[PDB]
DNA sequence: CTGTGCTCA
């Protein structure tokens, strides 16, 4: 398992741009992205004016987010998002989603880019 | 030290 994982942390670190969020942030913002993404992140707005679950608003985005063919697990958390569960800091276990959501998140944008 | 999934069924 940990082996697995320091495998995989060598491979989202060499899919990372060097840059901040806050650039890429804009470069999406730009190009009218998609209805959930724009209204969350190219817009004031948040998870909370449209009531969708904390758990899936993460995971919708950070598949989106990666999928723009960057990838880095600072990049998630320096979105400062207002309601992820990875932020909440109560207990441990916004440590452990952490990794899951970037762990099955790049599983299924290195299946879009082996292809 | 303790969970959390995808778009399109």
């Amino acid at each position: 398992t940990v082996v697995e994982f320091e495998e995989l942390r060598k491979e989202l670190v060499k899919r990372d741009s060097g840059k901040p969020v806050e650039k890429i942030k804009e470069e999406i913002c730009t190009k009218s992205p998609p209805k959930l993404i724009k209204e969350i992140i190219c817009e004031n707005k948040t998870y909370a004016d449209v009531n969708i679950d904390r758990s899936r608003g993460d995971w919708h985005v950070i598949l989106y987010l990666m999928k723009h063919g960057v990838t880095d697990p600072d990049k998630i958390l320096e979105l400062l998002p207002r309601d992820s569960k990875a932020k909440e800091n109560e207990k441990w276990n916004t440590q452990k989603y952490f990794v899951i959501t970037l762990s099955k998140a790049w599983s299924v944008v290195k299946k879009y880019l082996e292809a």
